[PDB]
């Protein structure tokens, strides 16, 4: 398992434009276009990316491409982000995924409040962390998804993806 498989797990792949847990229009392995309720700026936002008049729908290459660049967005947005960059850093490879996932799907903005979990992580108090990450609207709002980014999170293993 790597970052990939983990993400594409937890956002599946979908061809054509769909809406998110949150009701924003999406595309492929959960490529947010907007949060604007209207229909025509998510195709505009979609043809932008893929750089052609797109319809609506694109091809499995085409989603793969979007989720590179997404995936290696977050990483970036992790390491030039002097809070998040030090934590990341004190991680190992398999947490390092459970952050990348969590700034997948949130942003640097979705993740400000989390703060004393950022501190637990960082002193390697994982059973704390866990507990701290689960008070939250990330948690109460997609459970199981969470769930497994917070057991990577306390066992540092793939243990929720495998089962
Ligand atoms: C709990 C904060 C969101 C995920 C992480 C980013 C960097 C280290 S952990």
């Amino acid at each position: 398992m790597n970052i990939f498989e983990m993400l594409r797990i937890d956002e599946g792949l979908r061809l054509k434009i769909y809406k998110d847990t949150e009701g924003y229009y999406t595309i492929g392995i959960g490529h947010l276009l907007t949060k604007s309720p209207s229909l025509n700026a998510a195709k505009s936002e979609l043809d932008k990316a893929i750089g052609r008049n797109c319809n609506g729908v694109i091809t499995k290459d085409e989603a793969e491409k979007l989720f590179n660049q997404d995936v290696d967005a977050a990483v970036r947005g992790i390491l030039r982000n002097a809070k998040l960059k030090p934590v990341y850093d004190s991680l190992d490879a398999v947490r390092r995924c459970a952050a990348i996932n969590m700034v997948f799907q949130m942003g640097e903005t979705g993740v400000a409040g989390f703060t004393n979990s950022l501190r637990m992580l960082q002193q390697k108090r994982w059973d704390e962390a866990a507990v701290n990450l689960a008070k939250s609207r990330w948690y109460n709002q997609t459970p199981n998804r969470a769930k497994r980014v917070i057991t990577t999170f306390r066992t540092g293993t793939w243990d929720a993806y495998k089962n």
